[PDB]
């Protein structure tokens, strides 16, 4: 596998604050950019290992990138390029958030200083709340995307049969802002055309679980990104067979096996 990066994973390294790769960050101004409000780019410092896949991450309603900023160095340290975006306006709806995520992936691959590092063919989207609804809208508009990770997603549109991208939805059991019964689970069941999908429900988690570092969220986010952006079968272990409910995991749904 030419896309394979890093040593054979361990559970502890997945929960660890940093993966093996050293990371560097580049700021992006709102004025220097078209289609979104700017953001921050996190990348592996090591030129030698090879080009790396990339993920664009969007915050929710009224929030800035800093509300999810811990994800940038954590994900990138495992061998990915991350662009965390600021929105055009803080009142942007999920549909607008999805198009801005796509514009951020365009800026990163086409114009950014780190474009040579990124493999433009292997890209993904993630987001929190309306940003989570946005990653579904981005996956709808760009089926070439390799992975999609809505986190506590919020969207009025409940039906997503157009998505073919492997999608992992992460929900909080006790979420009252975007309740999983009305948002996350309807999204999951409607993804009748996703090549693979999974639903991860975090035990006793409020809507704001992504605003703080959470090892279980990071572990499955990294394993999904490795499996589908990098085609890395070494990480399928955590995804399949499916995890059973535990201290952090109240419920898990999946489409195992991953063929």
């Amino acid at each position: 596998n030419p896309y394979q990066r890093g040593p054979d994973p361990t559970e502890a390294s997945l929960r660890a604050p940093r993966g093996p790769f050293a990371v560097s960050e580049q700021s992006v101004s709102r004025l220097s950019v078209s289609g979104f409000g700017g953001g921050t780019i996190y990348y592996p410092t090591d030129t030698s290992q090879g080009t790396f896949g990339a993920i664009a991450i969007s915050p929710g309603f009224t929030a800035s990138w800093s509300s999810l900023a811990w994800l940038g160095p954590r994900l990138a340290s495992h061998g990915f390029v991350v662009i965390g975006i600021e929105t055009n306006t803080r009142y942007d709806q999920p549909d607008s958030r999805g198009r801005q995520l796509l514009a951020a992936l365009d800026y990163l691959t086409q114009r950014s200083s780190v474009r040579d590092r990124v493999d433009a063919s292997r890209l993904a989207v993630a987001g929190h709340s309306m940003g989570g609804g946005g990653t579904l809208e981005a996956a709808r508009r760009r089926p070439s995307l390799k992975a999609a990770i809505p986190i506590a997603p919020w969207n009025l549109d409940k039906t997503w049969p157009e998505v073919t991208t492997p999608t992992l939805i992460i929900g909080g059991e006790n979420d009252s802002i975007a309740p999983v019964a009305t948002h996350a689970i309807p999204f999951y069941n409607s993804l009748t055309n996703a090549t693979e999908k999974a639903y991860l429900e975090l035990n006793g988690a409020s809507h704001f679980f992504p605003q703080t570092p959470n090892d279980t969220m990071a572990k499955f986010m990294i394993a999904w990104m490795k499996r589908f952006i990098d085609d890395d079968t070494r990480y399928d272990q955590f995804l399949c067979p499916p995890p059973r409910p535990s201290g952090d995991i109240s419920e898990y749904r999946d489409t195992c096996p991953h063929t």
